[PDB]
Parts: structure tokens; sequence; C-alpha cells
């Protein structure tokens, strides 16, 4: 009960930031996550001894793929943390609990694949989930490790409570589907525009969380420009991955997968902050002021990828 997590001091400043990098040391990172637990919803929201077992199991699950991995995990969860730190009073002690665990879990058991490539492949998974596939599997996983002996953190919780906070997670971790992202932000972007959004409308907030998802799952390109450029070449090492398993379908991949075209790689990254990253960052400091740092990180990135066409700065 008396137990903290206390972190180094560089750490224990700059882990309330947006732009915070967990670091190299891999083994800090449950440290880091629970951390963000106890100071986001409690020291009692989790028994410790459940909640390590839980965290472990997770990791356990994450494959050993350049970008999709426990790394992601930890890192979309801290920018979840940092908008719940920023919008203090805005959520319920069920969401907090919910929304940390979501991003933890949102990618579980990814093998670097869309879910595009997955419908092509013909892979079981897409016969199981003719949408959303990759979700619903991570959702899937995310119930199964909950229910190994030992690992069910939310035990303390009521029937109905217990049932509230699975279903934050369902639609947090289905939110994480960029397909589902452009129709989510167009009605945000409305029901702001015309004055009816609504907090207090269960439909509102989950449209709401939905955007945060989207928000948390981009955050590599909110980070210092070495940081987003370097994971830049882990999200392209993964597409250029399944670029050559969509070949060897006797598929010609888009531009964005093919490694022979690395040269279009700086305009793609302009189609995609324009496209989702910007409108993204843009509606969510509309409905969440505080959440501006992340807004103004991704347009300084954008901004650097136009000098790397401009050529006044390669991309190694
Ligand atoms: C599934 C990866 C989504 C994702 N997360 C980040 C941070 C990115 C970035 C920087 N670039 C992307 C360019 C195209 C794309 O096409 C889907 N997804 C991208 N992406
Ligand atoms: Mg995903
Ligand atoms: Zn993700």
């Amino acid at each position: 009960g008396l137990m903290q997590f206390t972190l180094p001091v560089r750490l224990c400043k700059e882990i309330e930031l947006f732009h915070f990098d967990i670091g190299p040391f891999e083994n800090m990172w449950p440290g880091i996550f629970v951390y963000m637990v106890h100071r986001s919803c409690g020291t009692s929201c989790f028994e410790l001894e459940k909640l390590c077992r839980f965290i472990m199991s997770v990791k356990k699950n994450y494959r050993r793929v350049p970008y999709h991995n426990w790394k992601h995990a930890v890192t979309v969860a801290h920018c979840m943390y940092a908008i719940l730190q920023n919008n203090h009073t805005l959520f319920t002690d069920l969401e907090r609990k919910g929304l940390l665990i979501a991003c933890l879990c949102h990618d579980l058991d990814h093998r670097g694949f869309s879910n595009s490539y997955l419908q092509k492949f013909d892979h079981p998974l897409a016969a199981l989930y003719s949408t959303s596939t990759m979700e619903q599997h991570h959702f899937s996983q995310t119930v199964s490790i909950l229910q190994l002996e030992g690992h069910n953190i939310f035990s303390t919780l009521s029937s109905s409570e217990y049932e509230q906070v699975l279903e934050i997670i369902r639609k947090a971790i289905i939110a994480t589907d960029l397909a589902l992202y452009f129709g989510n932000r167009k009605q945000l972007e409305e029901m702001y525009q015309t004055g009816s959004l609504n907090l207090n409308n269960q439909s509102h907030r989950d449209r709401v969380i939905g955007l945060m998802m989207t928000a948390c799952d981009l955050c590599s390109v909110t980070k210092l420009w070495p940081v987003t450029k370097l994971t830049a070449n882990d999200i392209y090492a993964e597409f250029w991955a399944e670029g050559d398993e969509m070949k060897k379908l006797g598929i010609q991949p888009i531009p964005m997968m093919d490694r022979d075209k690395k040269d279009e790689v700086p305009q793609g990254q302009l189609g995609f902050y324009n496209a989702v990253a910007i409108p993204c960052y843009t509606t969510l400091t509309q409905i969440l002021p505080p959440t501006e740092p992340l807004l103004k990180a991704c347009r300084d990135n954008l901004s650097q990828w136009e000098k790397v066409i401009r050529g006044e700065e390669t991309a190694t």
C-alpha cells in the first residue's frame, strides 16, 4: 500500500511532457507504466502483485517486430497518461483504469501486417472478424490474459462496473482501426462546430475516447524530430515486409509498401500528416484544449519532412 514507484529525476520531470521518449532500457518500461497508473488512477486502483503479473503476460504476447511491439504499447499508454494528467477533472475513475490498460493492450499479438494483407492472404482471423480484423483480435487477447489465474486486475470492481470497463476497453481498442478514424473525426468536427458536442452523452464520450486512442496511437509524429525520424524507419520496415509478402501473393503493393520506391517516403509522410495526423490533433485540441502541445509538435515534424523533400536534410 505504502510502496510507491519513483523514477530518476530527469524521467520524473520529462514523463509529464507529451514528447517524452521511454528510452532504450526495456527493463524500466513496466516500472514507468506502474508509475503512470499510480499517479493517473491511484495506488489503490490495482493490486500491485496482479498488475505486475498482467503487465508481464501482456509483454510476453507482443512479438519481436520492428514497430508494432512492446515499446509501441508502452509509448501509446504514456501519451494517454499525458492527456489524462492535463485533463484531470474530465474523466471518471473507471475511464482512467480502462484507457491506460486499453493502450497497453491495443496491438497485442500484432504480426506487423495490415488488416488488408490478412484479407488478401485469406488468414483465419479475416474469416473470424470481417472488419477491424486485427483490432477484434487485440481485444480477444486482452480478455484471454484478464482470465489467466492471478491476472484479474479488475476483481475488486462490481459485476456492472467490470462490464463497463471491458466495454470502454473494447471500443477504445476497436477505435485504433484507422479505417474508422476518418468518419469518427468528421462527426466530432460537425458536433463541435454546430455546438452540439455533449460530454454527458455516452455516444459523444465514446467518439472523444476514440479520437484520444487515434491521438495516442499516432503519437510518434508528436516527438522531437530525431525520435520521429528514427521511429519512421521502424514503421516503414514493417510496410516493406508487407509489400514483399503482397509480391509473393502475386499482387503489386501500393508504393508506400514497395521497398524499391523508398524515394516516395518523404511525400508519403506529407500526405499522412495532412490527411490524418494534423486533422486528428486539431479536432483533439478543439475538444481538449490542454492537448495543444501534440498539435504543435506534429506541425513541427510536418515542417521537418518538408525540409527532407527540399533536400535541406536527408533521412539516412
Ligand atoms: C499502422 C501504422 C499507422 C501509423 N502510425 C504512425 C505513427 C504513422 C506514420 C508516421 N506514417 C504512416 C504513413 C502511412 C500509414 O498508413 C496506414 N500509417 C502511418 N502511421
Ligand atoms: Mg493497431
Ligand atoms: Zn498501435
